[PDB]
């Protein structure tokens, strides 16, 4: 069972991260998929969650979880769509 968690922050903290949580559930929003939001902004505790689990306090709101590990960033997702590498990151070619 692999599941998918994409951090987000939805009271929005600053004036660019914005455009970040954007591009990302862009994509997915196009896509039509059924994945969650584990957005931190809810409780501060997702907050001290995330940066621990994620192994690094300079991480961002925008991180893809595939169920308690770090699976990747903001970085990485749009830096394969881009080459359309994302499969290598989403379906890692289970074919």
């Amino acid at each position: 069972m692999s599941g998918l968690r994409v951090y987000s922050t939805s009271v929005t903290g600053s004036r660019e991260i914005k455009s970040q949580q954007s591009e990302v559930t862009r994509i997915l929003d196009g896509k039509r998929i059924q994945y969650q939001l584990v957005d931190i902004s809810q409780d501060n505790a997702l907050r001290d969650e995330m940066r621990a689990l994620a192994g690094n306090p300079k991480a961002t709101p925008p991180q893809i979880v595939n169920g308690d590990q770090y699976c990747g960033d903001y970085e990485l997702f749009v830096e394969a769509v881009e080459q359309n590498t994302l499969q290598e990151f989403l379906k890692l070619a289970l074919e």
